């Protein structure tokens, strides 16, 4: 099998020589790479480098340039001056073959890399800031930054990589070819992709290499022995990196790679055994929701097409999970054939295509196809299925005619929430359908690796009158409760909507003006609910428009089309909807059109276009709040969406998938996803988490209490003590009255450590309603208690709670700015102590 993500790996042993300075780490890095087959050469210039490339490409392609021809190949294809990192990257991954016309007029195909036979490519290393650069056919595709042992790797990542887009001179030109960065202090080694567009991911996207059980490989020697094994490295560079329709480069994380290669080997081995068309031919990957199932599964599909014996590879997704970006991606492969309709024509067309393998479609369309068409030639062909998270509504019938009509097949599935006998619900189980579990990356592991955010979950109890309904467990009483007499009661909706309007900005980190921040979804129970909330938001927002011309409204959109508490599949056919809803939808689409200057109508085509454009605008924050029923709750990917407002009954897999809309990692600003619920989901939340996990999993997944973060607590998984906000406040007032107290070195560093804690803690506490109330109390009184009474009604606080809140002592507003200016004055001096990490992202706001 030759897997590059190891099942077992025996930890290496230190040479006893000094491992402290960058010189040490570099010495042994070069030594190790050299032992693993990387030739150390000396390149002191862009010219020496170019000459080396000439040798390697000539060697590789079996050809010889003259100086003229070579100058031309350099100026046009290889080192073209107009090209940036993006262009170089497209040349590495998409078009690596230059069709070159020699001076004698013949055509040769000049390869940058041999992707069929990987080990033919020449790998070698040069050195420098301490850096070791890994050259593939002379081209610098990898770079290793080395810092000393006591250096905080995050600050070192802050340093370059966000400090900013450092120019590219004429002599460093070839280094625009860099695909992959690896940074290490020897204790910890993290790798990550080179950013093309001028965006530049945060530290949260960096990752340690790992084994198939997802246990980390942290230290440079072991990282080297594994990731930098030439076979491993080249595979990461060539096969397990992705360059997509957004022109963004992504390196796959270890778990994604392991799952993928295990799928591929499963296909190969089952084929040579003639073991096709059985559950033992395929498998399922259990990758926790939001860990990249879609990236990975489609990458596996594209890779499974590279098997000589496979005629067709189906990549099928649930039309429910389609969004603007993912549709854009699939357009390049199966044009106009991936959407929310039932039509099979596009599928039939892609199916008959000379020189093609990949067939991207929806489980709906696949189902309809296999229903209606029994004579297809693809049926007797050698076929692979990759099912990305379409396990339910149309899946049963789909599987039925699958096993019926497909004679030679290997079928696989990805899910974050598997089907177990417990939650079976009429559907065959995941294990039953796909057979063995080939790999897993489970939520606790994902949280541990910080590749998925945790949740903060609270039932908002402001509503004594409606609380009986909001806590109701019986299934039949909830169905009956949809009406203006109970759940859709005007006062309930008014009060809730008022809450969302009041606390939107606080939740989304939009509070501080001159800060970008996040946005939200509201997920509701029914079409009428959506209709009511959209109605009520518009009214309440036009009311406060009169109260003030300093009132800045939120942009609100909605989308719904004709539907336990599981999530119902909505059709994309808006002809099914009753006249009331279609009237309301049309109106909102008209408002939407006039606002965004779009032309969308409500016929299925116009609605589909509405769906696409909506997704893009919610993703980029042109929409502040998306009110929804069953849409964009399962596969929608929006790293800037941090808060989900919930008036709905969500259970089990539906629960997780809905909440997981906020689970995407972004930077130190977005600490966890915010879930705010106007029905009580506590027991359902815990049920759901425990379903995929154990009794303890909920302690990892759910964020801690307000009191804990104020007074401190002890993290169970780490074992570490996380000091509370008031102990930080206390220690700031005590140890650093300031600015006089700044002075000596140690008293500076200690202040940076402490104020780091401060900024993190306060940022975390923004999301707590208690803390919002506490901070809002800091303006208020002296004279007219019109605001004092206004403060009580808005934050739902009585005279009892109000009494002690006076006593809680926070630092003066001026003192926070003294602290902040001091923090900057230190960090800047530092740019002109290895232990420390400044919070730049938290600072910037
Ligand atoms: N290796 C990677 N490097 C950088 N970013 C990644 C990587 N893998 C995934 N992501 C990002 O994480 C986000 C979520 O990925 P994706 O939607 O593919 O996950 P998912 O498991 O399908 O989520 P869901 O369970 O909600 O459908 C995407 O924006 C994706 O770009
Ligand atoms: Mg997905």
């Amino acid at each position: 099998n030759n897997f590059i993500v190891l099942d077992k790996y025996i930890k290496a042993e230190p040479t006893g020589d000094s491992y402290q300075s960058e010189s040490d780490l570099e010495r042994e890095l070069i030594q190790d790479l050299r032992n693993q087959g990387y030739e150390f050469i000396s390149v002191k210039s862009q010219s020496a480098m170019l000459a080396n490339v000439r040798e390697q490409l000539q060697n590789l392609n079996g050809v010889v340039f003259n100086d003229s021809e070579w100058r031309r190949f350099t100026e046009q294809y290889l080192d073209n001056p107009s090209d940036g990192i993006l262009d170089k990257t497209r040349k590495i991954h998409i078009d690596y073959i230059c069709d070159f016309i020699f001076d004698d007029e013949r055509l040769e195909n000049i390869y940058l890399i041999d992707k069929k036979n990987l080990m033919r490519n020449k790998v070698q290393i040069i050195q420098q800031r301490y850096d070791v650069t890994i050259l593939v056919n002379g081209l610098p595709l990898v770079q290793i930054e080395l810092k000393k042992r006591g250096v905080a790797i995050r600050e070192a990542f802050n340093q370059i990589h966000r400090y900013s887009k450092e120019s590219f001179n004429s002599e460093n030109s070839l280094f625009k070819y860099l695909q992959l960065f690896v940074i290490s202090n020897g204790t910890d080694t993290r790798y990550f992709a080179n950013t093309t567009k001028r965006d530049a991911n945060s530290f949260d996207f960096t990752m340690n290499w790992a084994k198939s059980d997802n246990t980390l490989i942290k230290d440079l020697k072991d990282f080297t022995a594994t990731c930098f094994q030439k076979h491993t490295l080249l595979n990461v560079l060539v096969n397990y990196s992705v360059f997509d329709s957004s022109q963004t480069l992504l390196v796959m994380r270890p778990y994604q790679i392991a799952a993928t290669e295990r799928i591929l080997w499963k296909i190969k081995s089952s084929f040579t055994a003639k073991n096709w068309s059985k559950p033992e031919s395929g498998g399922y990957i259990w990758h926790t929701t939001g860990s990249g199932k879609t990236l990975t599964s489609f990458k596996a599909a594209r890779l499974a097409t590279e098997l000589d014996f496979i005629d067709k590879v189906f990549f099928v997704v649930d039309r429910k999970d389609l969004d603007y970006q993912t549709m854009k991606e699939y357009q390049r492969f199966s044009p106009d054939s991936v959407n929310g309709s039932e039509n099979t024509a596009g599928l039939k067309r892609n199916l008959d295509k000379d020189d093609n393998k990949i067939i991207v479609t929806t489980i709906q369309k696949l189902n309809n196809l296999m229903k209606a068409e029994s004579d297809l030639p693809v049926y007797n062909q050698q076929v692979v299925f990759i099912f990305d998270e379409c396990h339910r509504s149309q899946f049963g019938e789909a599987q039925k005619n699958l096993k019926k009509k497909f004679k030679r097949y290997y079928q696989f599935g990805f899910t974050g929430t598997p089907i177990f006998p417990e939650n079976a619900l009429g559907s065959e189980t995941t294990a039953s359908v796909f057979g063995r579990e080939l790999h897993s990356y489970v939520i606790t592991d994902a949280i541990r690796d910080e590749k998925v955010l945790k949740f903060k979950v609270d039932y908002n109890d402001v509503r004594p009158q409606f609380k009986s309904l909001e806590t109701e467990t019986d299934e039949k009483k909830l169905s009956a409760a949809e009406n203006q007499q109970a759940f859709l009661h005007p006062m309930r909706i008014q009060e809730i909507t008022q809450y969302i309007l009041n606390n939107f900005r606080q939740k989304t980190h939009r509070t501080f003006p001159g800060s970008k921040g996040f946005n939200a979804m509201l997920a509701v129970s029914s079409v009428d609910a959506a209709k009511a909330y959209y109605a009520t938001f518009k009214r309440l927002q036009e009311e406060a428009a009169n109260k003030s011309a300093t009132y800045k409204p939120l942009r609100i959109a909605t989308i719904f089309s004709f539907a336990i508490g599981e999530i119902s599949d909505e059709t994309f056919d808006t002809s099914a909807m009753d006249s009331s809803a279609k009237e309301f939808l049309d109106a909102a689409i008209r408002e939407y059109n006039s606002h965004f200057k779009t032309n969308f109508s409500t016929d299925s085509n116009g609605f589909q276009n509405y769906y696409r454009d909506l997704a893009q605008r919610v993703k980029n924050q042109d929409i502040d709040l998306l009110i929804v029923v069953g849409m964009f709750l399962t596969g929608f990917d929006a790293p800037t969406l941090n808060t989900l407002f919930v008036d709905k009954n969500l259970r089990y897999h539906g629960l997780m998938q809905a909440f997981s809309r906020t689970n995407r990692i972004y930077d130190a600003t977005k600490t966890f996803g915010n879930i705010v619920t106007f029905r009580d989901l506590e027991r359902s939340t815990i049920d759901a988490i425990t379903l995929f996990g154990d009794k303890n999993t909920k302690n990892v997944v759910l964020e801690k209490s307000y009191t804990e973060y104020m007074e401190g607590f002890t993290d169970a998984a780490t074992g570490e003590a996380k000091r509370g906000f008031m102990t930080v406040v206390s220690e700031l007032e005590q140890r650093f009255p300031d600015p006089t107290s700044i002075e000596s070195e140690k008293e500076k560093k200690d202040f940076v450590k402490l104020f780091g804690e401060y900024l993190r803690a306060e940022n975390i506490l923004q999301n707590y309603d208690e803390f919002a109330t506490l901070k809002a109390l800091q303006q208020i009184d002296l004279s007219d208690p019109v605001a004092v009474e206004k403060f009580k009604a808005e934050h739902y606080v009585d005279d009892e709670k109000f009494a002690e809140l006076q006593t809680i002592r926070l630092p003066a507003d001026r003192k926070i700015q003294d602290y902040r200016s001091a923090y900057n004055d230190i960090r800047d001096w530092q740019r002109r102590w290895d232990d420390v990490v400044f919070e730049v992202d938290l600072l910037k706001s």
